């Protein structure tokens, strides 16, 4: 639901709401990706 970073509440890493194609860069995203190979950080 919207953005998940606790920075990126806005436009600074994604329009609101990571679209899709955002390239997050703290989460991680590309495309509408789960990241998290190794059990990363990301929690969600
Ligand atoms: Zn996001
Ligand atoms: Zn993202
Ligand atoms: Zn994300
Ligand atoms: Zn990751």
């Amino acid at each position: 639901e919207k953005y998940c970073c606790e920075e990126a509440s806005e436009k600074k890493c994604c329009p609101a709401g990571c679209k899709g194609d955002c390239k997050c860069a703290n989460c991680h995203c590309a495309e509408q990706k789960q990241c998290g190979d190794k059990t990363h950080q990301h929690q969600g």
